[PDB]
């Protein structure tokens, strides 16, 4: 009755830093990479026979090798290359999930011009991709999720919250003016891999930020829906977008005990607890792709 | 074509500390609680009408209130109570997911006896539960996952890794003796809620640790399978167990450049990258319950 | 023979968020504040008599009250105000140390123009101050340190390390080209409080970054000295600057086992260990001020 | 006028894991090591000449080499060995500061008996040492600090706070019963190196915990003084002890809005801000040793 179920394995958090230096004007790619293979690894679990298993150490080596041989431009393309490579190398594998985070760098400003080889981290969120490749030859299927994590944004007005359901345990007062502060985590799924990854990423990021700032918010739920639907409207190549946003409470401090007023000016930025508002915006007219999301954000 | 998809919302990371003090011998319950409601919250997203929405601030209040009114013994029972409470209070909700972490405390030792009201954190992993309650009356269904996170364990021998698939990118040497060090994250699903939560948790924890230590390991895959299957064999009330284990590499340092040998004695404990080995052990004869795992470990 | 020695107490990590909203173009001040008082607090330790002790809860309240009553422009001036305020209110105090971190925000870009009230974290290090105020009236003395923390910068060339002391345990090869990557932590001391804080901070920041990028580095030691001395040369109002810089190693990966060369292109970004290079650049012609540095970065 | 001031350099956070395996009952030493050398390193900063400089990479190698050649028993003795070793190898050095953290492991319990080679982290704070060695031959001086960090302890009663200085900004009510929760950070200085390090460490740890639990607390100040003075009374070989303790507030939640009372039972465990109470207990009859504390806890 007892059997092995779902399983996957690979190398997590391979930090690879790639320099392009064909000219004195260097460029950098600063990545954190996860590999996970799926397939027939039953004996490796049940009996200990490792014949099917490519070591995770080799998967790490492959990241560094392909960083040179294939290069690193868009992380989506690097992830697709890695997935197909592992399927070529590991016959027992049925699929590969490659996840990548990119940390952006700007050139250090020297007298108004960016320096040739000196850089400063941009520090405004992490660009992400989750690429799943399954099968080989005519049976190969691939899925790309892209996203942004740790994008810390806030609005100091243009946020309300009223008309909610009131309970015998509700103390929160309705309001027409509050701070709305979050750290956005989001992933969206592409319908195909015929995408200009950098162009679309930059556009999606701008839409998310513009909608957050300019949409008068009646709830974080409604802000997220407006952000996500704007992305889908502008990008028909995107099938769905998931958004997970903490409501990082900035509490208006009561200054009456100190003889002072506080007309929306002085706040306590509380760490925990925080509202956590999570929503998916989807194209109803296209098929779902659960394969793309399997074990995202994690296995268990 | 564009619509709201899956969504959930609630209060994350409510830190509640409950003291039992009916006698001078105090007891403590130190919890971190997440609430998330699912249901008909479409208008709250699409139009901004919050009529269906119970504020996350109220969900936090409810945690503190029920900590007194219902008490906190086993976290599974507290989570079940919270889920049913929210379904009573929020008619638009179809379901509730309550996740809880517990941090264990020991009594401070005073001359051989634990002190009445002075405590020290135990610091050997976090006990967890994820409880999902859906529906009401005769249609109510509930699911309980329990687990352990951040259980840091290692063996200094009794670990091999050889006979693996070798690639043109493989540099790793086969070995019959290595350190196997991990931080275990695991969750298991109960078949019913007629369970002695504390008794079963303690037994499962002991089985996991005993099997890790005493099973001669030919791979982390095989160690995890032996751990998980032992749990299922001893606990027929458990339907499945998922295990996610990093292989935290302790590298045998080359001391030959310094005129020294190193017969398995001096190691460099590397942070990243790390192998990440993930496996599920399941009862083949019982139905799956995907409802229990939805949005575990997270939404996206 | 046993007595109370040095001691200090206060409220740590008061997160205050101040909004300036007299016009629709809001401005933000996002601060983390520490207070610590020194003085005659002996009985509070030895006998338990708290008569001299202002609660740390009150110190927290004071941060919020004065954020409204006095406002928050330059954090140096807010810290000076807080220290003088505590000396007025706590007769037993002989001194106050006020430390502040500021997290910078940019306006969200909306079609080329920054939004009136929507912001995104800048994410390029933390501006800091440590202000010590001692005494009252004609006997009052004050000292201001300002600084930058977590400024993550890297050069991909223009860094060498050769000609070093050799030793039987040395395996490192000399090199004329490497990456130099760090996270800069620095504090400098002002000779007086008659300083345009914002103008000098911005200038010091630019000098540090410009020197890091443009100085050909023969060692992190020499890079830090060139950075610090350039600051002192440009700013006669600064008495000394201390710099603490990890050398976050980016290791050139050996790709020969994979049939590839690696002409300074593919690197492994290692977490730990890291070189830690720490240096002070000082004006030899002005007196030291150890009072300014007492319990920086911490008490023990 | 501009010169190099104080400076030090070395390798930070060398994670060394030492196994003692001369018999089947293995023992573990799990260390994090910092090295910092001081001396005549001026030209290395000012001119870039590295002739005096031993690479930090070599300092890392030395940790691993001496972990085998000398072994690792008490971390105080390993730190002393390392400091003397660097002074022998680096003629320009005048001193060495070696800091070590140790993470304790227990044996996994297998049916009542600890396993020969399977371990679980103890998780109850970090044992630390800071060893400074200056000079050579008859001029050599050494100082040892030892300590405990991240020892998380709490009392649920036996703590009061009343009779404090009142002030116009005070909202805190006096109380005769509260929780006192902290994470203890402490270091003490030994008068000589003729110390049974393990025996004294275990005794000091027990005294700190016993005094915290059994001393009726009128203030964290008074609790820390009672802890420190008890250590000095029991250990004439200890010259001084510094303690830094956050007051991690557990707030009694107001349950009156929910129709419930709360007789000291339900608390909100707040993250930030926190009181920070720091005190030194010293032997008035012995000389100070500022050399032992230089750049503890850090350089700037």
């Amino acid at each position: 009755a007892i059997v092995l179920g779902r399983n996957q394995y690979g190398k997590a958090e391979v930090r690879v830093f790639r320099v392009y230096r064909d000219t004195p004007r260097h460029e950098v790619r600063d990545l954190n990479v996860w590999t996970a293979l799926r397939g027939d690894f039953t004996d490796a679990h049940v009996t200990g026979d490792q014949s099917h298993v490519l070591p995770t150490d080799t998967q790490k080596n492959t990241v560094y090798a392909l960083a040179k041989k294939e290069g690193i431009r868009a992380i989506e393309d690097f992830a697709l290359t890695l997935g197909d490579h592992f399927l070529r190398q590991v016959p027992a594998a049925t699929g590969a999930r490659i996840a990548i985070e990119e940390y952006a760098w700007d050139r250090i400003d020297v007298d108004g011009t960016g320096h040739d080889h000196g850089f400063v981290r941009r520090g405004q969120g992490t660009r992400t991709t989750v690429v799943t490749v399954e099968g080989r030859g005519d049976e190969r299927r691939a899925w790309v999720l892209s996203g942004i994590s740790d994008l810390i944004i806030a609005k100091t007005t243009g946020s309300e919250f009223h008309g909610f359901l009131k309970d015998e345990y509700t103390t929160l007062e309705e309001t027409h003016d509050r701070i709305l502060a979050t750290s956005l985590h989001t992933r969206w799924r592409y319908l195909t891999t015929d995408v200009d990854w950098d162009k679309t990423f930059a556009s999606v990021r701008s839409i998310l930020l513009r909608q957050f700032a300019t949409v008068h918010s009646l709830a974080l739920q409604q802000t997220l829906y407006a952000m996500g639907s704007a992305v889908l409207e502008a990008h028909p190549e995107i099938a769905e977008i998931r958004l997970s946003a903490p409501n990082k409470h900035h509490f208006l401090v009561d200054l009456q005990p100190f003889g002072l007023d506080n007309p929306g000016e002085v706040f306590y930025a509380s760490d925990r607890p925080y509202g956590l508002i999570e929503a998916s915006v989807v194209r109803d007219d296209v098929p779902e792709a659960p394969e793309a999301w399997l074990a995202t954000p994690g296995f268990c």
